[PDB]
C-alpha cells in the first residue's frame, strides 16, 4: 500500500511545475498553485472536464508584484501522462485508491473558505454534521476506489442518491452500504444504516443525533496540497504512517517560500492553519489539540468575515508552519468500546464469589457508552523527530472546533 | 476604503462655496445650500443631466434680509473638475462609491418634507417599509457602486423594474439580486428572495410582512448635508467608523452661523432634526435611541401640516445640534440572530457531549427570532468624547419612529 | 455569419474522423458517417440526448467487404470540443447560428427515404407543404438560433403548439410570430398569421392555401452533410454566399471514393440525388430546376418502395455528382411582387402570377456570372410532388 508512495510524489510535482512554469506562472504562490495543481489531478481523475486549453486565475507578477489575471495554460503535454497512469502496472493498481485521497484533502479550502453543508441538507440532518460529510464531490470511481476515506454520509447521501437516482445499481450500492458498515462500527448505528439501505429516513436525525454520540471509523492520510507539492524537494521517504509528512512540510514552512492569499492581511494566521487542517486531513478538530500538537492557537471561522472571491483574493503573506507532536493515521475508531461459579460436574470443590452482592433507548445506550468514554484514539502519539509514546494531557481550547 | 475620505472632505467645500459666493449666494442659509447642492451632486455622476447655466431658487439678503428668487448661476468651472475625477486615479477607484453615498444622504430632506413612497407603492406592499426602500432616485451607475447602501426594496424594485424593463439583461441583474441577498440576511427571505429574481412577486408582500419581522443589514456611513459641509471647516481625521462625524458638525451646530427654511417658524426643531436624521441615516432609527443618543426629543411629520413649496421656503431660524452618544455606523442587521466532536484526527482525547439525548410558517419561524430579538446594534453605542461603550437603555419614546 | 466558416468547418470535420478511426470504423460508407456524424452533432447542441459510450449501427468490412454490425465508440473525447465550442469566441457567437444551419441540412436523409409529414399532420394542413417547414426537430437553442432558418410552418407549429401547451412565453412566441412575419413577406399573410398569434386557425387552411400562391422567404445556407465534411480537404475558401460549396463538394464526386447504402441498387441515381437535395437545399423543390443546374436527371421518391430498415442498409455503389450551374443562397422569398380571406386570394393571385423564382438570378460554374433558368423537362416533379 505504502510501497508506491515515495515514487508517487515526485511526478506529481514534475507535472505540477511543468504547467506553471510553462507559461511563467510562479510556484510561491498558493493560489496560483491551487488553481494549477487543480488542473494538474483533473487529468488524473475526470479526464473529460478540463479544457485542453482555458484560462484561469493566476498571480502573474515577479518578486511579489503579482496580480489577478486569467492566463492561458496549455494542459495537453499534462493529459497524456495522466491517463497512462490509469492502468500502468507500476502502480499495481492503487492510482485509484492514491488519487481519490488527493481530490479530498486538497478541495478542503475551498470548504474552510465557504463553509457549505451539501451532505447534511440533502441528508436534511443538522448542520453540524459535515465532520462525517468527508469526501464529498469525489468521482464515483474515487468513492469506489476508496470508499473508507470518504465520509459514511457522503456514502448515506450516495445511498440516498442511489435511492432517489437495473442490477448494476446493487453493485454500486453494496460498495455504498459495506463501506458504511466498516466506517460505522457502532453496534446499533450499523443495524440501522442497514434500515437506510431500503429508502427510509426516519432516524436519520437519530442517525445525525447518533453521529453526534458515536464517532464512525474514518480512515485518514497524511497527504500535502497542491502549493506543498510544487515546494517539497524531497520525497525519498515519503510514506503515509510516520513522522515523514510532518517533518518535510515544516521543511516547507522553514523555506518561507510560498505565499497564501486572502481578502485582507488579518488572514494570514487563519490560511497558514488550513494547510495544517488540509495537510493531515484534521480540518475539524479541537482548537487545543491543534494547540497542543501544533504548539499554535488556530483561529476559526467565526473570527473573519466571508471570504472574497478567488478573483479578488490578494496574497497577504508567507506560510508558515510548527508542530510538537504527532501520530499514526486514525486507521479504527477513536471512541473504542472494545464472575460467578458453574461446576458442570458433580464433584465439589471449594466456591469462589468474585462479587460480593426500545431501539432508539437501545441507540442511545450504544451512545451513552460513547458519552462514558475518557480516552479517544487507538494506540498513543509521538514527539516531533521521533515516535516516542506522548499522550495528550489537556489543553484549554478543548470542546472548541474551527467550524463549532 | 477610508483612506480617501479625508481628502474628499476638503476638495468638495472648496466647489460649494465657489459656485455659491461666485454669484453672492449666501451658505448660511440651508436652502441656498441644498439646491446649490443639488446642483453639485448633478456634475459627479450624471454629467449631462444639469444645465450649464439655469436659475434656480435661492435667498438672496444680506444679514437676515434674504428673500426668495431665482438665481441664475455659472457651473461650466465646477463641471470640468468634475468629470475629471470620475476616473482620476487620486481615488483608488473608490470616487463611484463615494459618490453613491453623498447622493442617497442628500435627498433625504426632500423626502422627510415631502412624504413619498415610491419603491413600496410601486412594489404594492405596505407603505411603512420605505426605511427598507434607501436609496430610490440614485443613478443605476451609483447602484452598481455602492449597492449595500441602496436599500434591498430599491434593489427589489430595480429587480422588479429589471423583470418589467439581450443577455446584457443578466448583468444589472446579478448585482441586484446578489445585493438583496447581502441586504437581507434571513435564511428564509433569501431563499424567498430568489423567488423574486423570477417574478414570483406573491410572497412580495410576505416580504413586506418579514422586512417589518426581519431587519435587514443597512450598511450606514456617516456623511454630512451641504448646509454642514459648507459651514464645516475642518476635515483632517474625516473618517467614516468614529466619533469625528459627530465631533466635526456639533462644532457647525456650535458656531450657530446656518439658517433652517420653512413653512414657518414651528419647523425649527422639526428642521433640526431633519439635520439628525441624514446626517446619521436615523430616519428610521427608533425615536427612543435618539432622543437617548442625542439629548432632546425628535418631532414627528404629523405635528405638522404639508411642507411648503421650496420656491417659498423662507428662514426660520437658526441650525442647532446636540448629543450625548454615538455608535459605529451599523454594519451588519441591527437584528442578529447569530454541538458534538468530529474525529478528523487520532487524538486520545477526553470525550464531552454537549447532549442529554410550510415556507411562509419557515420565513414566519425566521420572522418571530427577530420579534424575539429585544437588543438593536451590532455592538453597542458609544458616548460623546470617546468610544465608551454604553448600550442603549431604553427611553420614553421606544418603538417610535419620525413617521410612525 | 461568413468570416469564420473557412475556419470553423475544420473543426467540425476534427471530429468526424477521430472517433470513427479509434473503433476502426470506416468512413467511406455514408452510413457510417451519417449516424456518426449524428452522433457528433448530438454533441454540438443537445448534450444529453447521446451517450459517452454506445452501439449504432455501422458498416464494418476492410475494402468492399462491409456487413452491417452495431459497433461500440468512445464518444467522450468527442464532447468536450462540442460544449466547449458554444461560448468559444473563436467562433464569435457563431456555433449555434451554424449548428442550425448544420443541424437541419443534416437530417434531411431520413425524411426523404421515409416519406412522413410532421410538420402539416400537426398543423391540419395539405400534407405536400413540406417545403416550407424546414426546421422541424431542431433544439430550440438552434430554432432561436437561426429561426429564419427554421420554415414558417414549424414557427406556425411552435406558435400552435405554444397555444395547446409567466413571461417568457412572450419572448419565445416573439420570435416565432415575428419570423413569421419575416418569413411570409405576405401583407395578408402577416395579419392572417397575426389572426394565428392568438389562436384564430380559421385561416390555417387559408395560409395553406396561402402557401400554395405565395411562397415565405426561407434563407438557404451552402453547408455540407457529414460524409462529405469528412471527404472535404478544402476549407480555405469555405463560405455560405458563393460557388465555393458548388466547387468544393464536385471534387469529393471527381474522387469517387464514398459509398451510399439503401435497400438496393436502384437507388443509386436516387441516393446521389440526395446528396443534391440536402447541400443546396433543394429537397421538395422542383427537379427540372436542380436538372439544368445539376446536368442529370432527378428520380422522384414515387419511383422507389418504402425504404428498407437503418439495420438493413447495404452499400448500392459510389457517389457521383456533376453541376453546370449554381446561385447565391436564396435570401428573400423566391416570387416577389416588388372580405379577409379575399385579400388573402388577392395576394395568393399575386403570386400565382409571379413565374420568376429567385433573388436575381443563378450563376454558372466557374464564377459568379449572371445566368437565368430558362426551363427543364422533367420539371412538374418534385421529390414528392
Amino acid at each position: 500500500t505504502e510501497s508506491q508512495i515515495p515514487k508517487m510524489y515526485e511526478m506529481i510535482r514534475d507535472q505540477m511545475r511543468t504547467l506553471a512554469s510553462t507559461h511563467k506562472i510562479p510556484l510561491n504562490i498558493d493560489h496560483n498553485c491551487e488553481v494549477i495543481g487543480s488542473i494538474i489531478m483533473a487529468a488524473c481523475t475526470n479526464n473529460r472536464d478540463l479544457r485542453p486549453v482555458d484560462k484561469y486565475w493566476f498571480l502573474m507578477g515577479p518578486a511579489g508584484a503579482e496580480v489577478m489575471t486569467e492566463v492561458e495554460i496549455d494542459i495537453q503535454p499534462q493529459l497524456q501522462w495522466a491517463k497512462g497512469a490509469v492502468h500502468d502496472p507500476k502502480y499495481k493498481g492503487q492510482w485509484y485508491p492514491f488519487l481519490a485521497l488527493l481530490q479530498i484533502s486538497n478541495k478542503t479550502k475551498d470548504t474552510i473558505l465557504w463553509q457549505k453543508y451539501p451532505v447534511t441538507q440533502e441528508l436534511e440532518i443538522s448542520n453540524s454534521l459535515e465532520i462525517y460529510a468527508n469526501g464529498h464531490g469525489i468521482k464515483d470511481r474515487l468513492k469506489n476506489s476508496r470508499p473508507r476515506s470518504v465520509g459514511p454520509l457522503v456514502h448515506l447521501l450516495h445511498l440516498k442518491r442511489l435511492q432517489e437516482n437495473s442490477p448494476a445499481v446493487n453493485g454500486i450500492r453494496k460498495s455504498i452500504v459495506g463501506h458504511l458498515k466498516r466506517q460505522c462500527i457502532g453496534e446499533t448505528q450499523k443495524a440501522m444504516i442497514n434500515q437506510f439501505e431500503m429508502g427510509r429516513w426516519e432516524s436519520l436525525s437519530t442517525f445525525a443525533a447518533s453521529l453526534l454520540a458515536i464517532k464512525p471509523r474514518i480512515e485518514n492520510h497524511f497527504v500535502l496540497t497542491y502549493p506543498l507539492i510544487a515546494n517539497c524537494e524531497d520525497f525519498a521517504g515519503a510514506t503515509l504512517s510516520d513522522e515523514w509528512v510532518f517533518k518535510a512540510m515544516e521543511k516547507i514552512s522553514n523555506k518561507k517560500t510560498l505565499r497564501v492569499c486572502g481578502p485582507d492581511e488579518k488572514w494570514i494566521s487563519f490560511m497558514n492553519q488550513i494547510y495544517i487542517h488540509s495537510v493531515f486531513q484534521t480540518t475539524g478538530e479541537d482548537l487545543g489539540v491543534l494547540e497542543w500538537v501544533f504548539g499554535g492557537r488556530f483561529c476559526q471561522r467565526k473570527e473573519f468575515g466571508r471570504y472574497c472571491k478567488k478573483s479578488q483574493t490578494k496574497v497577504i503573506g508567507l506560510f508558515t508552519f510548527q508542530y510538537e507532536y504527532w501520530s499514526k493515521p486514525l486507521k479504527s475508531a477513536p471512541r473504542s468500546i472494545e464472575i460467578s461459579c458453574r461446576p458442570s460436574f458433580k464433584g465439589k470443590r471449594p466456591s469462589y464469589n468474585n462479587f460480593t452482592s426500545s431501539f432508539y433507548d437501545q441507540v442511545r445506550e450504544e451512545c451513552q457508552k460513547y458519552m462514558d468514554l475518557k480516552v479517544e484514539g487507538t494506540t498513543c502519539f509521538y514527539r516531533k523527530g521521533g515516535h516516542v509514546e506522548v499522550e495528550f494531557p489537556g489543553s484549554a481550547h478543548c470542546n472548541t472546533y474551527l467550524f463549532g
